[PDB]
């Protein structure tokens, strides 16, 4: 169609040392165009470091990403029409370090609350923490089995049971925590258990409920999935109690927030989160030994800028006419709209701006050119720009 | 400290479309040195394709590597002391194609051997198939990959039930069968099995193991890992007796060569293999009902070449005195050596080739340089070259 840039990722992760390419390609007629990036604001000369644009694209590839290469990158593509931007890339390196695994020997009391600890790595992003019940000397795709319901995992990445029995013990299974990232290929497991025995309790536990994990006040994307934690220690195992705001919220197996997703109670969960869901969450868990316990919990849920209103991806105007290029941004908090022509500012100069787009009246012929839309909040940055072609 | 090219990998594999560097650096004083391609024999000119040359390295880079790139590279590097050589590496496309998971039902009879099918996706390298109980929607656990003693996958990738029983009936769990290889990031699903239920047997089968599947003569590379299956459907559940040439095998779960591997000893595992192992193995089950299974095959161990006498990294002589580059290699079958001089074949000039190595007797200054001894048979290919440097 005409030289309009494609879209591209808000973050590129890189492995040290491996190449690792940043996209910029030109959609359509891209006859004549001349690609530049820019790193952190400053320019970026690529030809004097260790990368090299791709053919026939802008698209730059690092031959050596060090871990001095992170940064923000921006690329500009300058055609016959002006000159296109593309948002601006966030360049990170992905890795997850670990302190070799270490096996231990744990012979907890009988009927009382437990949890195997889990060294949390060294990473980015996140890592994704998994606990198994390794069957030893089996092959690792095929030695994973099942936890009781006494037992599952908090998000701190730490295993617990609400009370640990005789049926825990076992002589050929690990409890294992492994984590794994976009930096490796296969988990990486950084703790091994092992409960060989169970001592008898001589100073008898009551039962009462006690706080092993529970959630505290937190954020929220909308859209996104969110879990709440109440984990208590109790005998017998009780099942925990939600309410938002007071008004019941257990729901059923198959309901957007619901309790009951194998969990036992211990986790309330949204499938699907929304504004409308922000609240102060509470928990109750009564196992008739001693007192009831309660917690509270806020969920606030916030957004990165959402484009109610995407700009269009060209608009050809007459000389004369007057063209609106159109732009809604929403955001909680509210995002903060920033246009450009070619790269730079606007000027007062006829750029009339609207909350639900650009309005050029007088359109001469110094107004072609691509106009972006930047919406951005601590949640997120987003951009999007219209090629307004005059003729 | 002179010019010297480190090692590389005997095969680089690349996901299409991916940027993907085929090493190639040189140890030490690294001064003037010009870095030159060859591929498929032919000279590659990377300027003129879409790669580019690591900067202080001769190490190319792909850019966007295609299908047609696939090939064996070469590499020399052009320094004051001669021409060094890397080994030739062979660059291929790795991939995995698989038919959309289908899922199917089955209700199979009751106290009969069972097995579901898994349909092996076209893929390289050969990718790994795990088989998993995957519990339908909302999981906080990973996959059991542990079934119970009665289930064995195969190296054909199938599932074996030696007998399926009604606990092998569930509304809620799928036998999904997936694989996984070099060039995916997550394992993809090839097909999903659910038991419904089981139909019972009228056709009185009295327990008597049958051949479900069971390994035939093989092949086999010694210091890979082999593995001989002897899968049988019994009632109840017989453990195979592994025999080699007519002597006892099972051997214990740590030796180098058992039947204690978590397989109920319907696999024979050499940790490592050996030249001594090959052998003609024999495995008999016997289960007490009807009479006992017999059953061999030829185990034959080959071997890549293994270099007895690996070439010196460096050797620096007096013009006069006679130098000796040494170098033996062994194999099965046995390699073949090819002799270079600075990228090139000898001739006949001095240069005197023995089994343990080459002999140049009047050392002249025309004789500095690199020394290649290549080593090879049907099973690899290997490359270590010697700098003769003389002054």
């Amino acid at each position: 169609k005409y030289p309009v840039l494609k879209d591209q990722p808000a973050e590129v992760l890189f492995r040290e040392n491996n190449p690792t390419v940043l996209e910029c390609i030109i959609e359509g007629n891209d006859q004549g165009v001349k690609y530049s990036w820019k790193k952190d604001g400053k320019s970026y000369n690529w030809q004097e470091h260790n990368a090299a644009l791709r053919k026939d694209e802008g698209s730059l590839v690092f031959l050596r990403p060090q871990a001095s290469d992170e940064g923000h990158y921006q690329c500009f593509a300058e055609t016959p029409a002006g000159v296109a931007s593309s948002r601006v890339i966030s360049f990170r390196k992905t890795y997850l370090i670990a302190s070799p695994a270490k096996t231990h020997e744990k012979t907890p009391i009988e009927g009382r609350p437990f949890q195997l600890d889990c060294v949390l790595p060294n990473a980015y992003p996140k890592p994704l923490i998994t606990w198994k019940k390794r069957l030893s000397g089996a092959d690792p795709n095929a030695d994973v089995t099942d936890f009781d319901r006494r037992i599952t995992a908090g998000p701190d990445g730490n295993l617990y049971f609400t009370i640990v029995t005789k049926e825990d013990v076992s002589d050929i299974y690990k409890y294992v925590c492994t984590a794994k990232n976009a930096a490796v290929d296969e988990e990486v497991v950084l703790v091994e258990y092992e409960i060989k025995g169970v001592t008898k309790d001589n100073s008898g536990y009551k039962g009462e409920p006690v706080p092993q994990y529970v959630s505290k006040d937190m954020m929220a994307k909308a859209g996104d999935v969110t879990m709440i934690y109440c984990m208590y220690g109790s005998n017998p195992m009780g099942y925990p109690n939600y309410f938002k705001n007071g008004k019941d919220v257990n729901g059923n197996p198959e309901d957007r927030i619901t309790r009951h997703n194998r969990t036992s109670g211990k986790r309330l969960l949204f499938k699907t989160t929304l504004p409308e869901d922000e609240g102060v969450y509470t928990c109750e868990v009564d196992n008739g030994v001693g007192k009831p316990q309660k917690h509270s919990l806020k969920l606030t849920v916030v957004s990165a800028p959402k484009y109610e209103q995407k700009p269009e991806k060209v608009i050809v105007v007459k000389q004369g006419q007057d063209v609106t290029i159109p732009c809604k941004v929403t955001g909680l908090p509210a995002p903060n709209v920033v246009w450009s022509h070619n790269a730079k500012p606007l000027s007062g100069g006829r750029a009339t701006v609207t909350d639900s787009g650009l309005v050029i009246k007088g359109v001469k012929n110094g107004d072609k050119g691509y106009y972006g839309c930047r919406a951005t909040n601590e949640h997120g940055d987003k951009y999007f720009e219209t090629l307004v072609q005059v003729n």
